């Protein structure tokens, strides 16, 4: 199993990642973890990456991909691997191809945006007790009040409908080019000696 896993924020990718990695005994690979491990281990690419990070600068694609190639050489990738939230751009996708990183499937977690927005933004809590409510699925008996105490209910700023929608929009514009990139390649055939990954919407 050699996988890219794509999922919108709030779509529950983290737990699905965990399910998939457990089932095939393949490691979850993300750029954050790769950078930190490489930096901590004083690897040559890690020291180089740190020169950018110390300065609040973008670590360049050339370097991330270099960390990827070393990462995939490790023992734990012998049965395969799961990219979580990488690639993010078509140039990264294309760098991975040109670097010879094999990918069998692009799996896109399938959970409609309206369900995500609905799920998160209707949430309310009573902070003193931790009691939760949902404006739709578990409404308080009196709007904006805790059933037990009568005290005010709150909504997290991160959960506000338009904050959530803005996160999905960004994800969407990041992800669509990646799906197109891989779909077009799969219709063209093998490149750099690699087959395009097969696209699956998994719901799943």
């Amino acid at each position: 199993m050699r996988l890219i896993l794509l999922g919108a924020p709030g779509a529950g990718k983290g737990t699905q990642a965990n399910f998939i990695k457990e089932k095939f005994g393949i490691p979850q690979i993300s750029t954050g973890d790769m950078l930190r491990a490489a930096v901590k281990a004083g690897t040559p690419l890690g020291v180089e990456a740190k020169t950018y990070m110390d300065e609040g600068k973008l670590v360049p694609d050339s370097l991330i991909i270099g960390l990827v190639k070393e990462r995939l050489k490790e023992a734990d990738c012998a049965n395969g691997y799961l990219f979580d939230g990488f690639p993010r751009t078509i140039a990264q996708a294309d760098a991975m191809k040109e670097a010879g990183v094999a990918i069998d499937y692009v799996l896109e977690i399938d959970v409609p945006f309206s369900e995500i927005i609905e799920r998160m933004s209707g949430r309310r809590t009573h902070p003193a007790s931790g009691r939760t409510y949902h404006v739709k699925f578990n409404p308080p008996k009196v709007e904006g009040k805790d059933d037990v105490t009568g005290e005010p209910l709150v909504q997290r700023d991160d959960d506000k409908e338009e904050t959530v929608k803005k996160r999905l929009d960004v994800y969407e514009a990041q992800t669509k080019p990646l799906i197109t990139y891989y779909g077009d390649w799969a219709r063209r055939g093998a490149e750099n000696g690699l087959k395009a990954p097969a696209y699956r919407k998994i719901s799943g």
